[PDB]
């Protein structure tokens, strides 16, 4: 039921099922026929918490081409962790990646790369094997288990 305003690829550097870091990297492509305000772009990654501990979010790198100038939006990305009510199998929470009001505009046919990760404050191990959006992907690939919303409506992927 995705609008196809954007296409999205994913990879997590093929992280181990048991890991103290969850990686989530997206290559988002504007396939609608007009600029898109990065402010309107949300990305979601569904998982099972396994333990209720404080998490820390990191955006390692984010950037895109605007005309012929390369724009580094790394510092403009934010991450949020919210519950999935009601909880479904392999999904009781989800990471929501967003960008600040002035991130910029993604030009028609343009691409933005967003590399993120998160971990518990105590670095204990997660069990990614019971995470809905999890799959060991070492290179970008079309993975339909993550979602992208534009302006509040699903544009790519699915939700549990
Ligand atoms: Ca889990
Ligand atoms: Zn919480
Ligand atoms: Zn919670």
């Amino acid at each position: 039921a995705g609008t196809g305003v954007v296409s999205v690829q994913f990879n997590n550097g093929s992280s181990p099922a048991s890991s103290n870091s969850i990686y989530a990297r997206f290559k988002v492509t504007n396939t609608s026929g007009s600029p898109i305000n990065l402010a309107d772009l949300k990305l979601r990654y569904y998982y099972t918490q396994d333990a209720d501990k404080p998490l820390t979010f990191w955006c390692d790198h984010a950037g895109y081409m605007s005309g012929s100038n390369y724009i580094d939006a790394t510092s403009k990305v934010t991450g949020s962790f919210k519950a999935v009510s009601p909880a479904v199998t392999n999904a009781d929470h989800y990471l929501e990646v967003a960008l600040n009001s002035d991130a910029g505009s993604l030009p028609a046919g343009g691409s933005i790369e967003i590399q993120t990760r998160f971990a518990r404050n105590d670095w204990s191990n997660f069990d990614q094997s019971n995470d809905w959006s999890y799959t060991a992907a070492g290179s970008y690939m079309d993975w339909q288990k993550i979602s992208a919303f534009v302006g509040g409506t699903l544009a790519y992927g699915s939700t549990p």
